[PDB]
């Protein structure tokens, strides 16, 4: 498979090896903020970051990924729609060619610049291979990135990717903590939805924080300068690596917040 984000590989291809992406919970997805109920049946939500152990970062030709160990609860996700304990295993960006787009998800059809996914597995499954395959399999955290001030728990990643352009590079990567990213309120929407590329498994439960951070833009433009393509071959800049929005169908976003 060959699946990316160009005009012959993109998005729109992708069900004729992967017929789930016209499946019945499919993300991203537009958060309409009028029609999100608030639910005070939720839980409050619980980063557990604190013992994060990170250790690599790889470029995989669709994005870079931030891998940590995920060998015992470390760093878990727990509380707000989940139940039970989630283990971080990696987070990963999306971004746009311009400031006006890049996320998956959108806010009252609002695009922001990037969207930072943190990628959680529920430990009932034993490992994360096993977990895709089940419809609570995941907890995905999504955090919208706007553009103005920089994020300084963001710089030591963007001072990596330099040494991973293109695909199949990676580097050490340890000592890096993720509560860096996330903004000052944990406000979320929640869905539930799917793996935003192929093998697009409906799997996941959506937590999209409310709340963007911000990031400067020489931090996004040196996102840009990533390469989908493997070295030695022609150049291809790694952006607008996103996946538009998807039919809600019969499915409610629920906020956590009045
Ligand atoms: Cl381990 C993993 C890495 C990337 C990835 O990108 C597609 C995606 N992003 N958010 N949900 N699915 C999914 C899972
Ligand atoms: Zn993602």
């Amino acid at each position: 498979h060959h699946w990316g984000y160009g005009k012959h590989n993109g998005p729109e291809h992708w069900h004729k090896d992967f017929p789930i992406a016209k499946g019945e919970r499919q993300s991203p997805v537009d958060i309409d903020t009028h029609t999100a109920k608030y639910d005070p049946s939720l839980k409050p939500l619980s980063v557990s970051y604190d013992q994060a152990t990170s250790l690599r970062i790889l470029n995989n030709g669709h994005a870079f990924n931030v891998e940590f160990d995920d060998s015992q609860d470390k760093a878990v996700l727990k509380g707000g729609p989940l139940d039970g304990t989630y283990r971080l295993i990696q987070f990963h960006f999306h971004w746009g060619s311009l400031d006006g787009q890049g996320s998956e998800h959108t806010v009252d059809k609002k695009k922001y610049a990037a969207e930072l996914h943190l990628v959680h597995w529920n430990t009932k499954y034993g490992d994360f291979g096993k977990a895709v395959q089940q419809p609570d399999g995941l907890a995905v955290l999504g955090i919208f990135l706007k553009v103005g001030s920089a994020k300084p728990g963001l710089q030591k990643v963007v001072d990596v990717l330099d040494s991973i352009k293109t695909k199949g590079k990676s580097a050490d990567f340890t000592n890096f903590d993720p509560r860096g990213l996330l903004p000052e309120s944990l406000d979320y929407w929640t869905y539930p939805g799917s793996l935003t590329t192929p093998p697009l498994l409906e799997c996941v439960t959506w937590i999209v924080l409310k709340e963007p951070i911000s990031v400067s833009s020489e931090q996004v433009l040196k996102f840009r300068k990533l390469n989908f393509n493997g070295e030695g071959e022609p150049e291809e800049l790694m952006v607008d690596n996103w996946r538009p929005a998807q039919p809600l169908k019969n499915r409610q976003i629920k906020a956590s917040f009045k």
